[PDB]
């Protein structure tokens, strides 16, 4: 009858505190801290709240005045944790999903907002990124609306160098195109680039300035070697040929 | 009975499981990567969780003390369940409702927010885009809100060049109008261009410069071709002009 | 009984798949592209999904043992897909909204947040707009707010030129005014303005100039033509008269 | 019985239709634009839609296997259309409550977040501006939050001149008060004015400046042409007393 | 019966009218404007389409077919009308508890974001604020989040006045005590102020400047005369000291 | 029976009046204003409409036609009532759990967002802040999300200053560690200081200086001495050893 | 009976008093302050407003003319307070999650948003950061969406130099190479350092200059210490071989 109910309910709970304490045991890994104490309780808690609601729902059932009230009180409080445990769901789901399209893999380079690093490891709620000065950033799911990965496909660079406007082009642009040149003839850097570069010429005029664009498809993770060693041979030639860098001008009076 | 629908559970759950092995087979394509396994154990969980709840439900209908908390408990789960899918069910919807209108097709060059790209892949709850850089991004549908798309319909150029106050309009829109001349006779940049040059002359002034407009209208995707040889020969017949770009001004005292 | 019931589900389901190729003929259409393979796929998915879960649903009605833990869940899938669906709804309604109060025609000029175009067509959910470098937007009416038409009613301008602050406010104004003569006097300029120039002098002043004000009426769209020649003449005669443009100053020591 | 109640619902939707013509007509008006053919299909196809699920609804009450899957769907439905519509009503009644304190006539100047103009009409959904370069603004009541009014109560002026540290204070506060004379003295302008102005004297201490405030409070909407007035006389009795304006200063080495 | 009950509808209905009719003399005073007509259309609309539902309600109960569809909508729009309602009564609640604290009061200098100003009026769901240009802001309490009043308790002065690096802390420091010493023998200044002054010295360093701070304790809402009367005679003791004001500096090659 | 249960309600009603009048002596304290007057009108009216309702309620209840519509209606208002009362719950259950964790007391210097200030007095939904400038800010709880306090622990500081690259390291470093051996003489100042200052030496590189760090631990609310002082000694020794200041460079052609 | 059952509600009533005294004890500890009255008076009032309702749910329960008025009443007001309540259930999630995945530990520096410190304790709902001013703040875990660890794994410095443009490459990295290898043979820092420098040479070009790159990878927490000896370090360096900082440029006429 009721007690035989009752008897259930505690039966039930001692079990729950014994998978607590093989929690405790999974708690008790080293990579997840050592103090796992504070978890227990809590688990402990709820277990014995849980225990407590099911005995007084059953107290309440039997006495025959409604559980209206207490009834009432319970679906409130479920409510309120429904509502509160959107965001988790939702990592959940936003992870599951991330992981099915191969969006993320781990040690990739990815960008996430405004952040930049290697992925080191997701869990079921977050993915850890190490950065570059490294620091460990945890991001939940939900929080990732839009990412970029580098290591899927292949890699570009595009190149653009400011010239002064009172040169001429045809010198700026044939300096350029000989510190291409030296780039290209370089042995493990032309194996790093794919195919052959993409001279644009001037792409844009300032007050003081213009701009020559030069592209290449390289490697993927490679395009920032390429891209410090294009701009090392673009200063030596621009100084061996004479190109001078953009200057301010003003008149008096 | 109860022990016959109990049984026709145990079935079905056997059923999922072996769905769940499709699914592995599905999962084993070597596109969506090959670390299926943490997938196959979710999936194993949910439907054992499942399986566990519907044996529950069916002992606690034949119990006879009403499901009341394990009921409620189980719809506060699913309440939160529904309440984190919102973003799911709004990519899917905004997805459909993209490919209906024709907004997007694979390889077109798109806008999307602070990202220019051409588009790779649609999934069912985003869309890849390759940047110039290489990056690959994945955007959901719901994220995504307005957009541009290149290739629909035509292009045009609109250039602006600033030239300073203290010179006059006629010399500098000349050059400009002699420039644009030697732009349309050649040929492939000709073909490229739809009609005939707008000069609109004077479009502004500012306090060291004033500037002067023209507008083509070009084929798609073509307009920064044309725009960059404008710019080269705008740069040439200023020069060969004698047109000053802006200067700062200043007193002493 | 429940088998002819299950036969109409059937015949149902048959009448939605051939519902589904005449959507494919619509589909069809070369408009909406030519992939339509993906979206007769999903509609095909949905319809079975939908007869399956109509015969659960009355097996579980003939079982005896409540739909209630598959109730549940179709309830919670249900709410899923309402909650997700209300932008969807909002942009039918804000479009219905906005066509009846005649806000928007096809090929006026408007500017919806940081774009300015001329409206191409307007869909159930969303409107596209050209802009003036060939991109084609795709805007939802919801994420519509607050939008500008520059067809209804009149046009105006108001220009505002910084003359520095050493010279005299009486040439200055004098020049600006026979600057504005000289473009009354055109035909087809004058043809554009409709009324008279307000003169309203100096309305403000900065610590190396002050500006005047000239402001006009005009015909719909014609604002901008009228402001370019408005500022060449002021230029011009600027020049004519000796006004000097704004200056920065300094003192040493 | 129910073949009565069904064409009941067929004699509605005639009416319904019949009442839809009657909204061609009102649509009919040269105001809301001529094609409302799109507008009355839709009116036609939402009839045609209620007039089935009434029968569907009907057929299946009468069948007896329960609405449940088709009523469940029709909530789902409702409840997103109840969704979507909470902007629509969130507009309707900031609107009326916004015409119950009379915060908002026809033809005065508001200022409705970043846009300064004067009110032409109010919808029940929307009101419009007409901005000083033609254009037309539709804003949404519930798009409004804050607004400020020009014609309600007085008008006033705040008027700050920057006048070099260098200088003394006593010779330009009595320049700017004998500047304030001279406006006072005309007739119109002493007409627009309410009062005396209120002197204060040093306001402020740059690195290169000090400010001096001079208020007023004039006639409503009228404060513009006054400020201008007295930045004109200011001008000129700075530069007769010989008050110097902010200069830059800097030392060598 | 039925038709009973039906004429108590009519007869409330009518009630509802002249209370209409009530509220017409309410809205005729002058100061709520005098285009109540639209007002009153509204509410006549709005009482006959809730005497038509609740008739249509009577006879629904009355044919046995259940109000189900009917009941739905109407359900949907109540939902609909309770969703757009969230701003009003936020306001109401918002506004009363605000006046509970004494947080506002009529005439009193307040400052609301980024507007200051006197407070006019407030009603049940804004408040009105007239800003120093006399513009009249209506600003609805739920907008309002955080404020401050000027009238509350006491009123400070923190002046802080940079002078330049190269001249010594001893002399700037003395001109300062000395300025505002010859403020504080002045008698309505002093009135004003309650105590001493705080002189804390050099409070900071800058490339080109030190800060020197001094700070008073005054009476509400006097705290800008008395910081502009220190404005002024900082001014006239640092010319008199010879204490020279930040200035640039650089080098030559 | 029905008429003894309505004079229950009118009894209960005049009780609720009678403790509105007990609240209009609470009220009537003069800290919370004088102008109760319309707060008690708002309650006497929420009473009427109470016992309105309630009336109402029994009368359809003896009618037998249902209160569905009005019984609706009433679900409705509660809906938006309760939907309208999210922040204030919200503010209640926040400020409640911040003086749980002895967040903030009364006098203790604090920063919410933008606003720096001492706590004057926490009521059950905001809490008073007292700026230096006088001004008196109410800051519901539910709008604090995150705040610091400055009494709780210990007070640091962590100066830094800029020195021109031209100069040595040795002599600039040297200069440093005297003028704060200068202040740890100083006999207060080092009774608020607590152990010994920490330098760190160059901590950066500009292109036209670079930055000495020391950084101290001093009493609470003491650090703004500290630093006042230290930045005096730091200048009076830069002076006397003959640091320079960070000064522009520039090369001319 | 009734009578009886209302007898074990006052008796739980003061059991919960009771359990308030207890808290008084728990609330006595002189950690969480020493004003806990008024919490203690805010439980009372909420016990005995529990009892209250609870005794007229009863009573209304045996009057027989159903609790509807009052009983939507309660749950209008669960469901504000289930509302109101996301926030705080939000916190203990995330806060229960984070520990889990040991993100988080006392003592270690973190960065949360725009703050970097040490972390003090957690709470159940919140964490207290200690920042380098002394400063003191308390941080929600629902505030918390992402934040970094600077203890985890390793770390690591980047340092980028800038060179003025007219100087020649080899030179210039020569001298960081010899900076570097001064900084090695020093023994504690290279006890800190792991591994071997990373140089990239040039890494850009500006207008002005160019800049330098050189990695490492450190103990956690030393990366600032050896990046502070490697500024110190390059300028000694760089003054020692001649090299040049960036220097604007300009040319007159």
């Amino acid at each position: 009858a009721l007690i035989l109910f009752f008897s259930a309910v505690g039966w039930t709970v001692l079990a729950s505190l014994i998978e607590n304490r093989l929690a405790s045991d999974i708690h008790g890994r080293p990579l997840p801290s050592a103090r796992t104490r504070t978890l227990l309780t809590l688990f402990r808690n709820a277990l014995a709240v849980i225990i407590s609601t099911i005995t007084i729902m059953i107290v309440l059932s039997e006495i025959g005045v409604n559980i209206a009230p207490l009834l009432a009180g319970a679906g409130a409080l479920g409510l309120a944790i429904s509502f509160g445990s959107q965001t988790l769901v939702k990592d959940i789901i936003t992870g599951v999903f991330i992981q099915f399209e191969n969006g993320m893999n781990t040690g990739d380079l990815v960008t996430i907002g405004p952040l930049t690093g290697t992925v080191e490891r997701m869990s079921i709620r977050s993915v850890g990124v190490r950065q570059d000065t490294g620091a460990y950033h945890i991001i939940p799911w939900s929080s990732i609306t839009t990412f970029a990965n580098f290591v899927r496909g292949i890699g570009s660079v595009v190149a653009n160098y400011d010239v002064d406007r009172h040169e001429d082009a045809d010198k700026a642009n044939q300096a350029l195109k000989d510190a291409v040149a030296e780039l290209m003839e370089n042995e493990e850097i032309r194996g790093l680039i794919i195919g052959e570069p993409n001279f644009a010429g001037i792409v844009g005029l300032s007050n003081t300035a213009f701009t020559l664009r030069v592209s290449f498809t390289t490697l993927p993770l490679k395009q920032w070697t390429v891209r410090f060693a294009l701009d090392s041979q673009v200063k030596k030639h621009f100084d061996l040929a004479g190109v001078r860098a953009p200057v301010q001008t003003y008149q008096v009076l």
